[PDB]
């Protein structure tokens, strides 16, 4: 029996947890108000705060960091790597520290639970980070010779719902096609070709359907031209893609909840900006289904959204069952994705990577082959 | 027998043709030397330039401007409106000389078309402009409230292969279902849904799969952040998109031909990029036959790529015929487009369309859904 | 955005959540060891030691019991009944102190949530009781006449999951035929 404590960190909150085994004996979600996180300059400025609030989250409960067999935390912002459960080493923090890949409270993570780590002697896990990129070449190629298109999706919901989905019918993973859609606050759509993400769009850099709050993808032209003219915002207008705009835009709400009780009630607009969402993620699903060259076994509608069972998965169900049969897997559990990914480690079912030897050999890749 | 002349002024070219019902009876394609075309400002400036060259090209055959039942041009860069065969009236006359919407060669065709038209008292019409628009609302939210995704297709050709593809199978354009892909300078793939293309996308403003000399789309993020930092030439990078890119950026060769024959020789790198850009236009088809949930009847390869059958189109279609069996119709006989439409008005077998009205009609359905006016 | 406390009382843990809206946003089980739980004759007299674990639970978290709107727990072994949600009425706590139909820890359940209730004059409920019935007539009878088959299960657990293999399919629980095997401390 190990006791795994999971460590969520979020742009506007932190989910802890506590698994013993398979059984989860308590999870706690601390929010933090704009108004106290109006404080730090920067993240790693949140360290101390995170870190502390952790720490209490163990007290209330009897325990002590001592008796815990690891920690787990999110995948931060870490250089492109493939999916699996790597131990925290050095070279990783040195990373998530830097923010040289960019700022986010999931870098955090993994920093908390290094220190606990080294303050107990127990191990520091990190499951599918936010930059798995596991696709091929041909997939890399965006039209212009300095752009590239990343792989930055939910690797670790992801890869759980795909592999609980090869579970539920006694296969493997590995020999499966899948196109799993995570619908949430950002959208990816991803085609699992035999357990490899061999393409997905970037949930991050406004690329793909739009999401709740993001606008994903808009012609060039348009934006090229409105750069220059105007909000000449270097930064304001960095926000405006992934955040200001999408759903929450065109409707004013955020919430799905929300929009379909407009839509209930008669609220028109809503209906036909919220349907067009639908519509754009089942053209990504379809996008997707030509990379497998129609080799789907099963569509999977995973993510916060796959809760509206009203509208949204009717309409894109409607839409893209034709590819494959599709299958349904509402919200999206964090924390069980760590604790399980964790104690599979553990028991030997699975085998840890190394960050540092593993994030070589991929640079390697992408700085070798792709030449000229 | 209705003898029609055709206008289709290009960028560095000019092609005319003369038809006797659906005989081509002469057909000649001048091309402008840019050291010739560099003299004048304006596109429009041009205009005498054009067509004095087409009015030879009547005058060479013995014929005379008043021996043709009808003048037809493409469509230039008008105000969106349906599909059709219209007549070139005022208002589409002084849309184009104003050049309110972008300016191009193709909007001197119509102007041409119409002052031979005013000079013999013949009908001068245009077909399926390049600004056709008769997609879904649905099509036109773009993620972004201010943004509106628009129709700039290749309306000529589509429209012209899709009824092809119904002719020879003895049906009708208007009872099928078709994903149609022109793979030329400008790709465009585009869902035609009972004949109707409730969408497409913009094969101008940078929007789909990266063609010989495009770049298609790109990551927002990527973009808004290496627009402020680096070449801030307001208006080269604005030709880094609809012009540099594509296989012109990463092999510096616009031409397919070249292209597979380096992949032929062993160029790995050559092979990459190009097989990226069937696997992004087979990625689009996959993309307009999810907006037509599958109701499928064929998947149509057309436009100059489609001649390339060695690597791309067997590319392609191995990744999409999972969808509906694929058709190809290589090239683009657009001279055969206009006057075909045109013979078919001159027939009564299809009835002109009155762009003053038409466009109307579509503001007046457009600025409806517009629920912020 | 309502806030919703939930109490599962179970034969050896105790399990407490606090949900907003659709979000859980605490929950923990409370083990009990046999050392433990074996210092009271019947299940009842667990009752104070049950309540004074779940006002600690809410204490430790800054909300007050009257910070929610409204308190739900498992149904105990009450009076057979259709499925749905119940108000905690003095019959039910007349019921289920007394243990007529037995005695299980599940009993504590709504008494625990009455209270809080009584405190703070927030609702307080019990969703599809272990004692839901829906059986066919034929499935009742038992091969003499003075004894009948009762419906005793976990009817949360099962019309829950029964619900989201439907739902996980694009269906409706209403128009399949499923069997269903719940497999803990009970089975059913």
């Amino acid at each position: 029996m190990f006791r795994i404590l999971t460590i969520n960190p979020g742009s506007t909150s932190t989910k802890l947890s506590i698994f013993e085994d398979e059984r989860m004996v308590k999870m706690q979600n601390f929010s933090h108000s704009p108004d106290e996180l109006g404080r730090f300059q920067k993240i790693l400025d949140q360290l101390e705060f995170r870190e502390k609030i952790a720490r209490q989250f163990v007290e209330e409960t009897g325990y002590s960091l001592s008796s815990f067999s690891a920690f787990v935390s999110r995948g931060g912002l870490l250089d492109p790597i493939p999916g699996g459960v790597y131990l925290v080493d050095g070279l990783m923090i040195k990373t998530l520290k830097s923010g040289k890949n960019g700022e986010h409270a999931s870098n955090l993570g993994a920093i908390i639970a290094h220190r606990f780590s080294s303050e107990t002697g127990v191990p520091a896990y990190v499951v599918d980070p936010v930059v798995v990129d596991e696709m091929e070449d041909v997939a890399r190629v965006s039209g212009h010779p300095n752009y590239q298109r990343k792989s930055i999706f939910h690797a670790l919901n992801q890869k759980t719902v795909a592999k609980e989905v090869a579970r539920m019918m006694n296969k493997r993973y590995e020999e499966m096609n899948l196109v799993v859609a995570h619908m949430g606050g950002g959208i990816s759509i991803a085609a699992h070709r035999k357990g490899r993400v061999i393409d997905v769009n970037n949930a991050l850099d406004g690329d793909g359907p739009f999401t709740p709050e993001r606008s994903g993808t808009l012609p060039l032209t348009q934006l090229v031209d409105l750069c220059f003219s105007g909000k000449f915002t270097y930064e304001e207008m960095k926000k405006r893609i992934v955040g200001n705009g999408g759903l929450v835009a065109y409707l004013g709400t955020s919430d799905a909840r929300e929009v379909v009780r407009r839509i209930k009630q008669g609220d028109e607009w809503a209906k036909r900006v919220y349907r067009a969402m639908a519509y754009q993620i089942a053209k990504w699903i379809g996008k997707m289904a030509a990379v497998l060259k129609g080799e789907v076994d099963f569509i999977v509608l995973t993510g916060g959204l796959a809760h509206e069972k009203e509208f949204l998965v009717p309409w894109i169900t409607k839409r893209v069952s034709f590819i494959a049969p599709v299958l349904v897997f509402p919200g999206s559990n964090e924390e069980k994705a760590l604790a399980l990914s964790a104690l599979r480690v553990l028991r030997g079912e699975e085998k840890p990577k190394n960050y540092s030897e593993e994030s070589r050999r991929w640079r390697e890749r992408y700085d070798s082959y792709l030449d000229g």
